[PDB]
């Protein structure tokens, strides 16, 4: 079982929703598929104002609901990432026009950027964010978020 490397990151407005849902949804496909090892995942923030906290409390239960965990910190996104990571995955169509802008100071910039959503079989092409939802918001994230990351896997599997 030997391959190459493919990287991904998962954005979000602040990282403490939505992005480390899609984040650890992600890690699990490839850890049941056996090819953690040819990936690298991450999941970034647009805004600085929530690094270094943890995923919000209402996001962990939700994944713990599906058997997932992940210990995140929120970090934002910086240039690097632009040049580091195959495809940078984003909620939001404003989180796109943010990273497309940043992207621009950005000389070989060689991340693809889309919408998560635009990998969605069901057409969702936003994921809202939960931020003042309840559980049931987080749970049509969660949902989502395996949709588009198992249609994204299959793709650049
Ligand atoms: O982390 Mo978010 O951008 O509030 O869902």
């Amino acid at each position: 079982a030997e391959q190459v490397t493919k990287s991904v990151l998962f954005v979000c407005l602040g990282n403490i929703c939505r992005s480390p849902i899609a984040e650890a949804v992600f890690r699990k496909l490839v850890t049941d598929q056996n090819i953690s090892d040819n990936w690298v995942i991450d999941s970034g923030a647009v805004s600085d104002w929530n690094v270094g906290r943890s995923p919000d409390p209402r996001a962990v239960s939700c994944l713990r609901n599906h058997g997932i965990n992940t210990a995140h910190k929120a970090r934002q996104v910086t240039k690097e990432d632009f040049v580091t990571f195959d495809y940078i995955l984003c909620m939001d169509e404003s989180n796109l026009r943010d990273l497309n802008r940043k992207s621009n100071q950005v000389k070989n910039c060689r991340a693809k950027i889309e919408l998560l959503g635009s990998y969605d079989p069901q057409k969702q092409l936003i994921i809202e964010d939960p931020y003042y939802g309840n559980d049931a918001d987080f749970e049509t994230v969660y949902q989502q978020c395996v949709r588009c990351c198992r249609a994204f896997l299959e793709k650049v599997r």
